[PDB]
């Protein structure tokens, strides 16, 4: 199991607060720097929650699950065109495999591969996301590949830490209709994309990682943390 | 294994619901000295369907007349309601898929998990047939409770052509209620699910009962020549 020590959050003087159409309670943030931009997320997820299998075009990302518990699914096959659904009309849904995350595991999902996961457990589990803009993403106001432009776009602010905001019906038909927007084909429901779940994971996925490009970023975040003026994070 | 027909009795009011898992219910529950059951005519829009759920007090029949419907099955049958498919519980389980064909009729027995979506962009067509099994509580409808909930949880459709918006309320009542009507409803889709496998058991595929099937077409047809012996409503 490939771990990772610490992915700390860049601390903003107003901290953006989304709480996702996908039941995610976000603290986000957008980063960049001479050779890179990102977004991260730190995040906790409730009994339940987590997006419905997607597919990125403008960024890679990491999960990293401190607590583990957080179930991840995983396609082998690469979607390489963001014009072809994988849906059953057309070129066809996908085989996930599921991975029992733990402790402190790092898991990378390179673009174009298919993805999602769920909070199955009854606590309230963390998770941080980073994504990392690739390099065909087009720039976007933060220059980090659009993901946190998305969330900001499709969740609302949580203004009261102690009562989440309501999820509309709206919110949630955007969170998919609005991803393409952001290089995402998001599905709206979890079978949408999905032929067949199996818990058999295979080594190919299992192996894929980029800590260089992580570290890099955490660089980034940690900078940003003590005050350098090179780097932006807003 | 296919089926003709299932028709619909016919009430001079259809009781028409929009359900919390996105299906246009054209609902009825019918009774005799007998037999019990719900029935429902159904159109299913894209993404439309329940997510995996265990029935306690019914037998369920779905029937396809075009096909298209993705079906979800166990082999494991859940018979205790107090022990959920879920860490804790009965553990997650292993569902089949069944990618329906024209007319194809498919069996499912109290206590299996199933469930199924519209996995196309085009609304389908599906009838579901609830009976009142051996062991349900009596209903107001005598129907094994189905219909009973479906009225309770979803609200009615006043025009096909523009379908009243789900509350947050009706979606959380889908899931909390079941229980009352002998459903074990998740609220998300892998709740209580381990794997999905496009290998269908030969124990699945087996699963038939034309038999009582065939009774409550029976009732249903009595009903709409005017059988005051049957009841439908
Ligand atoms: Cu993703
Ligand atoms: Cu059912």
């Amino acid at each position: 199991i490939h771990t990772f020590d610490d992915i700390p959050m860049p601390k903003l003087a107003d901290p953006l607060l989304i709480y996702t159409p996908a039941n995610e309670i976000f603290d986000i943030a957008s980063c960049s720097a001479k050779d890179i931009g990102f977004a991260i997320a730190h995040a906790q997820i409730p009994p339940g929650g987590g997006p419905m299998p997607h597919i990125h075009y403008f960024i890679n990302e990491w999960f990293w699950t401190p607590e583990g518990g957080i179930e991840l699914f995983h396609s082998t096959k690469q979607y390489p065109n963001m014009d072809e659904l994988p849906v059953v009309g057309g070129a066809g849904r996908g085989d996930l495999y599921s991975i029992q995350s733990e402790p402190k595991q790092l898991i990378y999902s390179p673009n174009h591969y298919m993805h999602g996961f769920v909070n199955p457990t009854d606590k309230t589990l963390p998770i941080v996301f980073v994504w990392m803009r690739n390099e065909v993403a087009p720039d976007f106001p933060y220059h980090d590949g659009g993901m946190r432009e998305y969330f900001q776009a499709v969740g609302p602010r949580i203004t009261d830490l102690n009562n989440l905001p309501e999820l509309t019906n709206a919110q949630r038909a955007a969170f998919a209709s609005e991803a393409p927007k952001y290089g995402i084909n998001q599905s709206s429901y979890f079978m949408e994309y999905v032929n067949t779940i199996s818990d058999k994971l295979p080594a190919q996925i299992a192996k894929l990682k980029n800590d260089k490009d992580l570290e890099r970023m955490v660089e980034v975040i940690e900078a940003f943390n003590r005050g350098d003026k090179s780097v932006t994070c807003s």
